[PDB]
């Protein structure tokens, strides 16, 4: 493909159509001849790539008409009206770069941002490169919310995200390239290690891998074929499913094992009877031979006719023992063929709760709360490309981002007021709670995660309180938890070439603790992953207790020599986090992308104009639970502001 067409899927949009966006900001192009289309879309496609060609400088509308051929550079105005579309939706002059225009020196409109992770940098950004008063405010003392990168030492380990998933479309190759994130493809390969530290061998990590897919893929046949969605007034969940069709391959294998004893007792009757059927003629032969013994011409013909039929009783006998032969060849070849005796072996389904685990993982949750239907809405819009592991810590995107920001860290809010005249944001400052601050606003632009938003009582206060149709959203939907338990050590123990393994727990219940060790970092680091309801559950053990745990897992791997004491341990708890509630979010039963969309519905306040906007993970429906899907979400709120605010 071509670099033009290249850009516009680099900024997923068709190459070669308008968008409905771009059909409603151009109108005139829609109706308009199918020449002047044309023209449009390339000036739109030519315009992303000279930014994504070097995304560190600004790109003017100058700059972009003295890079056009002609005749495309000879339609200043159509240019100038692209330019600034593509600007305004954060599609050209995102991230962080060098302005060429430095900053206008009169502010206009006055914002708040709450939250200083990635959905509220990116925003921040943006409004402030269209010249407005933004000023985020931060409870944490440190940017970057969920993207939680530790350092000691050599050390540096992600608590929170730490994978960036394909480049192809993804907004942070962008950001990588403006920021200087090293990032490395993540190795495939996985091998999975039994809770007693003996390894899976292939032909069973094989062959539960591949029922675990037959299982999952007969989920969805059941949900988008069947319409097994809502069973007795409650909709069903992904869990519930893969419960019902693993009993069905059950009952399967259940069936087959009856049909095969029904084979073998016939067979057996047919033999048993059979024999006796021989033992009769054994015994007809028997009084026979003796009338054979004692034999005049009735005598010399007597002779000829027991003779006659003595050997046709013969006849009988030695064709029956043929049948005798292909009966119990015919058994003993189904005794030595059984069919499977159970579906999973008790080792087999401790495999394969293991990749249950990390569908727990992907999704933060356990699998009895996702929505059937809905879980994986999000996947037609998957970036194409490895996916690659942040080698000098995720934060270092924030940071970049932070540079430059009227940004208040350790300024936790408290109460958004927000009126048809204006805002006012009440925050107290976490390191001496009796001081008070009120932020009089224009508009805010609240990023707080939605485990904040679901705290009950609430840590935040809305004055007038939200909408019915906002909490209900809110409410419905899915906050996740994930952890991870971090260990440095002074030497590499494991195998280097391989950035993960597997520990197979020993019940379904705790599938989830422990399951998952990354190998990430320059220095010996591990990360060890705890999933599903462990995730939860595992936060109220000790550090030192679950890091026992590690190391008697690794010991169980590599011996209990090898696996020296660590010397930098860290474990994130993410629920309990208060500014974080979890880790994020996912599409609960229940629950579908609408709540997405009604998440990122600003409110306004009745009779008028919106001032409460929402940003962050949870907002954005094609790309949830994302680094990249909050990025999206801030550049789209501050395109949303700014059209409010400056004109659209
Ligand atoms: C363990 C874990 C692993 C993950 N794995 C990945 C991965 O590899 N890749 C990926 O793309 N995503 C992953 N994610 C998800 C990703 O990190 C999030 O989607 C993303 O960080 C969303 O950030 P946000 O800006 O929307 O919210 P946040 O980063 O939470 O920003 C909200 C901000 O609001 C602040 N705040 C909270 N309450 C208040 C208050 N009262 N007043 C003021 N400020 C407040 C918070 O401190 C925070 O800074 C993971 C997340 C976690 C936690
Ligand atoms: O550590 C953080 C993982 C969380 C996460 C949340 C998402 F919504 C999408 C992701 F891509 C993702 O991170 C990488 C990943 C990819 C596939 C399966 C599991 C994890």
């Amino acid at each position: 493909m071509s670099g033009v067409e290249g850009a516009a899927f680099q900024s997923r949009l068709p190459h070669d159509r308008m968008t409905s966006q771009e059909a409603a900001c151009f109108p005139d192009i829609i109706s308009g001849p199918q020449q002047t289309q044309k023209v449009f879309l390339f000036i739109r496609n030519r315009t992303l790539q000279l930014w994504l060609d070097n995304p560190k400088i600004q790109l003017t509308f100058e700059a972009t008409l003295q890079q056009l051929e002609a005749p495309y550079n000879s339609d200043t105005v159509l240019v100038h009206r692209v330019h600034s579309y593509l600007e305004r939706h954060g599609l050209i002059n995102f991230g962080i770069y060098k302005r060429i225009k430095p900053l206008p020196t009169k502010k206009t409109g006055k914002v708040i941002i709450i939250g200083s992770g990635v959905s509220g940098l990116a925003a921040a950004r943006q409004l402030q490169s269209f010249g407005m008063d933004v000023t985020l405010l931060e409870a944490r003392d440190r940017v970057g919310g969920r993207v939680a990168t530790f350092r000691k030492g050599n050390y540096v380990a992600d608590l929170g995200a730490m994978v960036v998933t394909g480049l192809g479309g993804n907004p942070m190759a962008v950001v990588s390239k403006q920021v200087n994130m090293e990032l490395a493809k993540i190795k495939q390969k996985c091998p999975l290690y039994e809770a007693n530290g003996q390894a899976v061998p292939k032909e069973k990590d094989e062959m539960v891998e591949q029922e675990f897919n037959r299982l999952l893929e007969a989920t969805s046949y059941l949900s988008h074929q069947l319409d097994f969605n809502v069973l007795n007034n409650k909709p069903v969940s992904l869990g519930q499913a893969l419960e019902v069709v693993i009993q069905l391959q059950e009952k399967h294998v259940k069936d087959e094992q009856i049909e095969h004893w029904k084979k073998i007792v016939k067979t057996q009757e047919e033999l048993k009877e059979l024999l006796n059927k021989m033992v009769n003629l054994k015994e007809k032969i028997k009084e026979l031979h003796q009338q054979y013994k004692e034999a005049d011409i009735t005598a010399e013909f007597l002779v000829k006719s027991k003779h006659r039929d003595l050997t046709a009783l013969c006849k009988e006998y030695d064709e029956l023992a043929e049948t005798q032969g292909k009966l119990e060849e015919k058994l003993q070849e189904l005794e030595a063929n059984p069919p499977s005796d159970v579906y999973l072996s008790s080792r087999d389904r401790q495999i394969l709760d293991w990749h249950f685990a990390n569908l727990e993982f992907a999704n933060a949750t356990p699998l009895s709360t996702l929505s059937l239907k809905h879980w994986d809405q999000d996947d037609d819009f998957e970036f194409t490309g490895s996916h690659l592991t942040v080698r000098n810590g995720y934060s270092c995107v924030p940071v970049a981002l932070a540079e430059g920001l009227d940004i208040k860290l350790n300024t936790a809010v408290r109460q958004v007021r927000y009126t048809a005249s204006g805002c006012e944001v009440i925050a107290v400052n976490t390191r001496s709670t009796s001081q008070t601050f009120i932020y009089k606003c224009d508009a805010v632009l609240c990023t707080l995660p939605l485990g904040v938003l679901k705290q009950q009582p609430p840590a935040v206060q809305f004055v007038p309180p939200l909408p019915e149709w906002k909490t209900s959203a809110v409410q419905r939907m899915g906050f996740g938890n994930l952890n991870k338990v971090v260990l440095c050590f002074d030497r590499v123990f494991w195998d280097p070439s391989v950035n993960l393994f597997g520990h197979v727990g020993s019940t379904t219940a705790s599938r989830g603790e422990l399951f998952l060790f990354w190998n990430l970092y320059k220095a010996p680091i591990l990360l060890a992953l705890v999933a599903g309801e462990a995730a939860g559950i595992m936060e109220n053990i000790s550090d030192d207790v679950i890091v026992g745990r590690c190391l008697a897992i690794l010991k169980g791997i590599f011996g209990s020599s090898a696996v020296p004491q660590p010397k930098e341990t860290v474990v994130s708890r993410w629920r309990a986090d208060p500014w974080a509630r979890g880790s994020y979010s996912y599409v609960a039963a229940g629950s579908s992308g609408n709540d997405y969309d009604l998440m990122a519905q600003p409110i306004t306040p009745g009779p008028p104009i919106p001032r409460l906007f929402f940003a962050g993970e949870h907002t954005i429906r094609n790309y949830p639970a994302t680094v990249h899907g909050a990025l999206l979400s801030g550049l789209r709120e501050a395109g949303r502001i700014a059209d409010q605010f400056l004109g659209a």
